[PDB]
Order: C-alpha cells, then structure tokens, then sequence
C-alpha cells in the first residue's frame, strides 16, 4: 500500500542531533515525515543553536494524521516545552489508543509521563533524565540503548540516535529494510 | 586565550547529519562555530530535506576569519558544489597556507581534490567516494574510520560523524575535553 508516515515534534531548545538523525534515517527508509514546529511554521532553534525550518506548524500537520510513528527528540528544554503541550498531549493519546507506535529519545520520554502515556512499560531515557521518568514509578528503568516494550520505544542520548532511528525503520518496515538502510550509514556496528 | 573558532560550510545537498553532528559536538567543547552557507544567508536544502537556516554567508564569514579549523560535510551534491566553489578554493588554500586545521567527511574530501589541498596525505571517505578520490593517485587511501594526517582530518559516513567531530575537539583543545564532552553523548565506545 502507500507509504507509512513520521511525525516529528520540534520545538525549541530540542537536541538536534536527535531531531536530524531520525529524520534523516527514516527518509532513507522511504517513510514521509514531518517535521512538526510546535510553536507554530517558524524556525526552530535547538539547543545548540541550529537552526531548523520545520516541513509543517504541529497544528497543521495533526490535520494530516494519523501517523504510523510519533517521534520525540530530546534535549532537556525542548523535552519540557513538549511535557508542557496540550496539543502534544491530545496527539500521543491518540496515537496510544489507535495503538500506533510512539518512539523517544534522551529527555524525550519525560513527555510520556507528563502526559500519562504508556504506564507499565519498560523504558529507558538519558542517565540524567532517568529520576525525573521514575518520579513515581509508573515506568520500569532499563539501561538498555534503545528499549522497546509493544508501542513504546524509547532511546538514552545522541549517540543512541542512530540505533534509535533504526529501531523506528525495522519496527514499521521490517529487519531487512533497516539493514538495507544501516549499510551505507558506515555504523561501527 | 580567547576560544577557538571553527568554520562549516554548508551547500544544497550537504548530508545534515554530518553537518549537525559536528557542529552540536563542536559548540559543546566550547568551540565557536559559524554555520556559513556557501550561496548565501538563506536556508539550506539539505540532501534528506532538512532546512538549516546558516548563522552567516559564506561571503560574510570568510571576512571574520581566520579558523582554527575549517569543516567540509558529505552528501554527494553537497560536496559538488563545494568542489565547484571558487570562495572554497580560496578558503581552504588560506587554510593551508597557515597551516590550519581541514576536516572533511564522507565526500567532503573529494573538495580537497578539486581544490588541490592536502596532496600526499593519507585520507579517508565514504566507501562510494573512493574512486572519486583517488582519481590522479594524489593521496594514499585509508579505512580507518577517522583518518587524521598532520593537519588534514577525514572520515567516512554518517555513523562515523561523532568519531569525526570528537577527533575535531581533540585536536583543537586536548584529549580531555574531548573525554569530558564525550560522556554525556552516551555513545558505544
């Protein structure tokens, strides 16, 4: 059938790396993806200061779901501007409740608790970010780099990133296609 | 003394994983990093459709030099169009001269061969872009996944970039702060 599809939330002070990199990667795996602005269509300054134009407004671009992934980069501040969202909220209980996959990187899965997704999982985040998850013990910690239990897959830091992305690839595309796209990618893997 | 400052030039096509990697790593070794964009101030199409809007134009950077080092990303057009840079040529030929710090990746080595910079040093790039290189013998080709010869740096691919920057930290500012800024990456190594 048609291509599956990515929703990317950028919203300022978010970690760029671990907003480019799964970008990059799931077009490599010939996934549509959007880039979201949580703030609206202008350029998204991340936490250290590149500067992205996002594809879309996230109010626009929530028009034109659903979505096969939701991806949540980090980076602490762009993690609680996510945390923070209403709009962001009414996205991952959707996607939660159609049981579509929801993927998050570093800080990233703090917004998952703030928003009261994905309780009883098994989880990992950044070491920095791991008391904040915890606060309450609604997830169960894993020092995994990318952890993945049914519809919550969750990753530690920019070097996770890739490993990450992957993940993305082989859980809506299979093994094969995430091989095919880890070849050429040069991974020490 | 005052901190070290280092250069990225980015064209239509540029791999921006290999752009955002090495700028967010180099910014986090406290290094200052100018995003100049080769046609100008504008945003910048990169080779997976990543915006990045530059800090300045080429044209604009250049006058602020010099830098302690000089970074070329891959993506095969990207680095076409650096090769076809006649501000480039200039750029990278001052570089030399001064016996500055180049560091390119993936095809961004093959500008070294259209300009003439760095013959007789061992270099890597991506796999594809061997026979590229090498074309003329003017190099002597290496595999190691960061190839660093005096003061000519290469490396190979996406997923050797933050390999590729941190070899870029260390041999700005020491070992040390390149251990202190790889920590918090939570990288393999």
């Amino acid at each position: 059938m048609a291509s599956k599809r990515a929703l990317v939330i950028l919203a300022k002070g978010a970690e760029e790396m671990e907003t480019v990199i799964p970008v990059d990667v799931v077009r490599r795996a010939g996934i549509k993806v959007t880039v979201a602005g949580l703030a609206g269509k202008d350029p998204v300054q991340c936490s250290r200061d590149v500067v992205i134009c996002p594809d879309a407004s996230l109010e626009d671009a929530k028009k034109e779901g659903p979505y096969d992934v939701v991806v949540l980069p980090g980076g602490n501040l762009g993690a609680q501007n996510l945390s923070e969202s209403a709009a962001v909220k009414e996205i991952l209980k959707e996607q939660e409740n159609r049981k579509g996959l929801i993927a998050a990187i570093c800080a990233g899965p703090t917004a998952l608790l703030a928003h009261e997704i994905g309780f009883g999982s098994k989880v990992t985040t950044h070491p920095l970010a791991k008391d904040k998850m915890m606060n309450g013990g609604h997830y169960t910690y894993s020092e995994n780099r990318v952890e993945k239990d049914g519809l919550i897959l969750t990753s530690r830091g920019p070097g996770t990133s890739f490993e990450f992305a992957l993940a993305i690839v082989e859980a809506l595309n299979g093994k094969e296609v995430a091989a095919q796209v880890k070849a050429p990618l040069v991974l020490k893997d």
